[PDB]
């Protein structure tokens, strides 16, 4: 009926989905947000259940609510429990992982690729989703591990981790796939003299970021067409991954539009 104890055995089975183990071995995962949750509808995601606030839903997961499955009324301290963030959604989902398609991508003549290196942070993997998503990236290729299932990356990623061709491999195996399709790579680095606004950024091409506190490795520098940088005209050193992603390919979008 009414679920208000964190200590509820449903509450508890749910919660071990924090943990990826958890979510991999039972193939499911929570969904927490309206926006969220109906993007991973409109992805092809199935719910099994859905949570929602005892004390009422706003609008929009008013809206999404209709739009559905056991259903919970809960508390909110088990919401909280669920949660990952500061202030908890009214709605959370438990969804069943995809059919992990592995179909092979080959870049189409409009691709605009963003490699990232060295990104292992989920928050951070999904705010940088949710730039290339913003500015129309075809693809993001992770030199890296990835963990497209989390609580952060979903929340960070604003939901868009279930649509946007997100792929991982090692460093050498990107590189080799780079070549493998003559993708023409441009590397951005805090020492090169070219400014990246006078890169071309025509179409099909690939840009790899590395890490903030780092640059990229001789390998990537070597492999890359182009090199290109990020002008700082202050005291910062850096910038997020996510904000050089977004600024690299709003102005592969800006050159597009002429």
């Amino acid at each position: 009926m009414r679920i208000t104890s964190t200590a509820n055995p449903r509450i508890k089975e749910l919660a071990r989905l924090l943990e990826r183990k958890h979510r991999d071995s039972q193939r499911r995962f929570l969904i927490e947000g309206a926006r969220e949750i109906e993007r991973a509808l409109q992805a092809g995601i199935e719910l099994e259940q859905a949570l929602v606030w005892e004390g009422g839903l706003n609008p929009e997961e008013q809206q999404v609510y209709a739009a559905l499955l056991a259903l919970l009324e809960v508390s909110e301290a088990v919401l909280k429990k669920l949660s990952v963030r500061d202030n908890p959604a009214g709605l959370i989902a438990l969804a069943r992982m995809p059919e992990r398609t592995l179909e092979e991508y080959r870049p189409s003549p409009d691709a605009l690729i963003l490699v990232a290196v060295g990104l292992e942070k989920p928050g951070n993997l999904g705010a940088v989703l949710r730039s290339a998503d913003a500015a129309g990236a075809e693809a993001v290729l992770v030199a890296g591990g990835v963990d497209l299932y989390s609580p952060q990356v979903i929340r960070n990623s604003t939901g868009v981790v279930f649509s946007l061709r997100t792929l991982a491999a090692s460093e050498s195996e990107v590189l080799d796939w780079i070549k493998q399709h003559n993708l023409p790579l441009v590397a951005t680095t805090p020492h090169a003299e070219a400014l990246y606004w006078e890169a071309n950024l025509r179409p099909p091409v690939a840009i790899a970021v590395g890490p903030e506190h780092e640059g990229l490795r001789a390998a990537w520098l070597e492999a890359a067409q182009t090199q290109v940088r990020i002008p700082m005209q202050g005291q910062a050193d850096s910038l997020n991954v996510s904000v050089s992603a977004a600024l690299l390919l709003y102005e592969a979008l800006r050159q597009r539009l002429l």
